[PDB]
């Protein structure tokens, strides 16, 4: 009755929750799924109440008749005033991120190189780039603009699923989850990192986490900034420093979605949650942080400073922006659950 249900994707991000769980009392309890669209149909069935997701997720989920309750707020200079919790959301910047050493690749001399995505239907790592590569191109082929990619969600015996890696064992390659070496946000860009894709569709904030000592990881302590360029869409190559004036897109942040005969339950809760547990909580660094999970963005991206309120109480639809629900219906005309 006071008692929330997330849903997990994938064995790492259970282990986060079953402990986020039992530092609440049970406040909190979990539900496990292989993939985000498993978690959607757990919710939809009502044997889950919420669980955080990207735009693009969000975008399907809604038809479904999901709705979003609280969206993540990283830390901004504009706006400094208001607290985090009431606070607009600004959204952050999809880029194309390269190796400087790879002179001359440029967003028109992508065609054949080797592309690192953070998971099929996601915002920076599939919806943005492959809908401005359909665009441009004409054809609905996307599967064969690359010649080998790591996109988790994808067709394992495919190209798109080349170059993904699967875990410590080599099990599960491909699948849409943390178990994934190459998967996600940070996935893709070790993906770049360690040159097995000549470029990665991730975030701005992703380079500047994992490069000049920010993320003490070995494939990322020796990382260095400078030894990375952005594609901007002009054909232009610019310093990671220039993500303001050379991104793809700016995105919607991610949020927490739940069904709407629920969504008022789910907000009571993670409010109160993330007072004890958020940035600063009463017992998060002494005890237990939400939104720490050392660098693998679990449940929650890592640089979240709060979950804010939405204000307008929005639909999906308003939500993620007229400009992204186009962008992602054009290029769903290439392609219950899926509700229509
Ligand atoms: C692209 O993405 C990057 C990464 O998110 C953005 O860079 C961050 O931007 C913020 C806001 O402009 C900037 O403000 C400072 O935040 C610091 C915390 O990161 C504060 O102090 C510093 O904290 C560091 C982290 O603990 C610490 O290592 C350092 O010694 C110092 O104490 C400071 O008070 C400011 O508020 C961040 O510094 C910056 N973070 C990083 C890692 O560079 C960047 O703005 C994005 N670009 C665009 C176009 O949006
Ligand atoms: C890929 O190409 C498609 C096809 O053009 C792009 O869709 C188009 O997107 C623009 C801008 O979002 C739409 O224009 C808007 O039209 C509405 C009224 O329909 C108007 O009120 C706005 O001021 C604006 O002019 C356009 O309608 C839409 N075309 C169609 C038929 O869907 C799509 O955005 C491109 N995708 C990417 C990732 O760039
Ligand atoms: C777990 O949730 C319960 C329910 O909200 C919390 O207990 C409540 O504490 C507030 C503040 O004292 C009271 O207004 C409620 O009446 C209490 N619930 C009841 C009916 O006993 C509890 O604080 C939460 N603990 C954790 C770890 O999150
Ligand atoms: C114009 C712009 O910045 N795009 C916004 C984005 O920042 C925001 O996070 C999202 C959710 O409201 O809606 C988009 O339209
Ligand atoms: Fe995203
Ligand atoms: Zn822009
Ligand atoms: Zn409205």
């Amino acid at each position: 009755y006071t008692r929330v249900v997330w849903c997990a994707v994938g064995p790492e991000e259970q282990k986060k929750c079953q402990q986020w769980s039992q530092q609440s009392g049970q406040n909190v309890t979990c539900a496990t799924a292989s993939t985000t669209d498993d978690c959607i149909v757990l919710v939809l069935k009502g044997e889950a109440d919420a669980l955080n997701l990207d735009g693009g997720y969000i975008y399907t989920a809604g038809k479904c008749g999901l709705v979003p309750v609280l969206a993540e707020n990283r830390k901004s200079s504009k706006h400094s005033s208001l607290d985090c919790v009431l606070r607009p959301t600004e959204g952050y910047l999809a880029v194309a991120v390269v190796k400087k050493a790879n002179e001359g690749l440029t967003w028109n001399s992508l065609k054949d190189k080797k592309s690192c995505h953070t998971a099929v239907d996601r915002t920076a790592g599939w919806n943005i780039p492959m809908g401005l590569i359909v665009n441009q191109t004409g054809s609905c082929a996307f599967d064969e603009f690359f010649s080998q990619s790591c996109a988790p969600g994808a067709d394992p015996k495919s190209r798109l699923c080349a170059l993904c890696a699967g875990d410590d064992q080599g099990l599960d390659k491909c699948v849409p989850n943390s178990k994934e070496k190459y998967y996600g946000y940070t996935g893709a860009f070790r993906c770049l990192a360690e040159d097995v894709g000549d470029v990665a569709f991730v975030k701005n904030d992703t380079v500047w986490e994992n490069t000049n000592g920010e993320s003490t990881a070995d494939w990322a302590k020796n990382l260095k900034r400078e030894d990375f360029r952005l594609l901007c869409l002009d054909g232009t190559r610019k310093p990671v420093t220039e993500a303001q004036s050379c991104h793809l897109a700016v995105a919607p942040n991610h949020a927490v979605v739940s069904r709407s005969d629920r969504a008022a339950h789910v907000e009571q809760v993670l409010l109160h949650q993330q007072a004890l547990f958020g940035k600063n909580g009463k017992n998060c660094p002494d005890k237990f942080c939400l939104f720490k999970s050392e660098t693998k963005n679990l449940l929650f991206n890592d640089n979240t400073e709060c979950l804010a309120k939405l204000g307008g109480r929005p639909t999906y639809e308003e939500y993620l922006g007229t400009e992204y629900v186009t962008a992602i219906a054009n290029l769903k005309k290439c392609s219950l659950e899926a509700c229509a």
